């Protein structure tokens, strides 16, 4: 009847039952690294892969990393961002909106439809991987994608009813989900309780690779600051050719949960950047954006970025920007006040700071130093040469894009 048991009956089938099918499961990072909680540990106090033992151990045949989704979508939303930007340099709105918090959406679809337009047309990384999984790995194996079962752990309680909107399928049919079952970190560690299995005392396990071949997750080492941030390095480091380093965002006096940066960009010598911000010198207002200029005509544009935490918080700032006291060309919505790590499905705790340690566990310190970029993933690369085509085009527009719909679903 849940969610959670029509994922554990498919499981249950012996794997060579003739109505077994291909069960699949993606991880989400806030839940590896909460999930130790579960035990009674500390946040990271169980490895990826004692997790991706303990799934295996569950019955599935696949288990993939979200993170692989979401270099899809920092692929995507990174030419996404770039493309608006080239439109509005040469004179799909700005300022634009992430998508990826399903909280988010929901809102914007019942109380602020009118900003619809301005929204990126981004899945979220859960429902790209979904979508791949379905299509090209479905293809690859020789598996119809009706016999593909794909289940999502999230910290979530909302993830659900993302993977639930309607057009998220295969073939035009409704009934073959590209997401079938989202389990949260909590209900994921009451099931391996209930099985008796404590995930910090397996041995090391392994990832699958969505991509049906070669060794572990598909994701290159290193940390990337998340989706938002490697969709702005992206579009910064083709506009301007010069690396960008991590970001550190600063709180906005006199507004809770924003933090904000700006982001000044100089295009490369000779790109068609450079010829456009020379050559061509709704309810949210654009103001032109924000712009320098030196005397010898070296000009650039200042990017202006805002993260929102918390709905409230969201809507205070959507105020101040219709108003034009709050002027942003990127802005990321997320419903939770400490984000996906402080999520709906994550254990309770009476740790204050519990989200804080979340937040530090989430990478290892090997890791949190070494900058990766999702369009140096030959997985990744592999993917767009020979099935997905061009970010943006068609195919990718199909499998990984998405709508809205004013009043909501
Ligand atoms: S911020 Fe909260 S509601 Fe939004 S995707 Fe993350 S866990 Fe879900
Ligand atoms: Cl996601
Ligand atoms: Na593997």
């Amino acid at each position: 009847l849940s969610h959670v048991q029509q994922a554990l009956a498919e499981l249950a089938k012996p794997k060579d039952d003739p109505t077994r099918k291909h069960v699949c499961v993606q991880v989400a990072p806030a839940v590896r690294v909460a999930i130790a909680e579960t035990l009674g540990l500390a946040p990271g106090a169980t490895t990826p892969k004692q997790l991706a033992e303990g799934l295996r151990r569950l019955g599935f045949d696949e288990v993939f990393d979200t993170l692989f989704g979401a270099d899809l979508t920092i692929m995507e939303q990174g030419s996404e961002l770039l493309h608006r930007l080239t439109e509005h340099l040469e004179a799909e709105p700005l300022p634009m909106f992430t998508s990826c918090c399903p909280g988010w959406i929901a809102m914007l679809e019942k109380s602020y439809p009118d900003l619809i337009p301005y929204v990126s047309s981004c899945k979220s990384p859960q429902m790209m991987l979904a979508a791949m999984v379905k299509s090209y790995l479905a293809e690859k194996k020789g598996i119809a994608p009706k016999d593909m079962v794909m289940v999502s752990i999230m910290p979530c309680t909302r993830k659900q009813s993302e993977a639930d909107r309607d057009w998220f399928c295969v073939d035009a049919d409704p009934t073959l989900r590209q997401l079938d079952h989202v389990i949260t970190t909590v209900e994921l560690g009451n099931i391996f309780k209930e099985r008796g299995i404590n995930l910090a005392e397996l041995p090391e396990g392994e990832w699958d690779n969505p991509m049906g071949v070669g060794s572990g997750a598909g994701v290159l080492f290193g940390t990337t600051g998340g989706v938002m941030e490697a969709a702005l390095r992206t579009a910064y480091e083709l506009f301007t050719g010069t690396p960008l380093p991590r970001l550190s965002l600063s709180e906005v006096r006199g507004m809770d949960g924003i933090k904000e940066t700006n982001i000044t960009m100089v295009p490369a010598p000779g790109s068609k950047f450079e010829e456009l911000l020379k050559h061509r010198a709704g309810p949210l207002a654009w103001d032109g954006g924000a712009g320098f200029t030196s005397e010898d005509g070296r000009g650039g544009i200042t990017l202006r970025v805002a993260v929102a935490n918390g709905l409230g918080n969201a809507k205070k700032l959507i105020t101040k920007m219709q108003a034009g006291e709050a002027k942003y060309d990127f802005v990321e919505i997320m419903a939770c006040p400490a984000g996906c790590v402080g999520g709906g499905g994550q254990p309770r705790s009476t740790d204050k700071a519990i989200t804080q340690k979340r937040q530090a566990a989430l990478y290892n310190l090997d890791e949190k130093s070494t900058l990766r970029r999702s369009h140096e993933n030959p997985s990744i690369r592999e993917l767009y040469d020979t099935y997905l085509g061009e970010p943006l085009g068609h195919k990718a527009h199909e499998l990984l894009h998405t709508h809205y719909v004013a009043g909501g679903v």
